[PDB]
């Protein structure tokens, strides 16, 4: 539950599919799958949470917009 350990973990999945620069739906899917499979749960279908990360329009969901569900993982 470590920040350090986010870094890790998400690149380690990040470099799992594509570019770890980068996140993905399938890549990021796999994250919110052990990350938080709960988060996934919610309202916010997998579709709606890549839409609703990337707010910028770059395609990437880089630990940038993530920091975003740190928040919903917080509340
Ligand atoms: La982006």
């Amino acid at each position: 539950k470590s920040p350090e350990e986010l870094k890790g973990i998400f690149e380690k999945y990040a470099a799992k599919e594509g570019d770890p620069n980068q996140l993905s739906k399938e890549e990021l899917k796999l994250l919110l799958q052990t990350e938080f499979p709960s988060l996934l749960k919610g309202m916010s279908t997998l579709d709606e949470l890549f839409e609703e990360l990337d707010k910028n329009g770059d395609g990437e969901v880089s630990f940038e917009e993530f920091q975003v569900l740190v928040k919903k993982i917080s509340q």
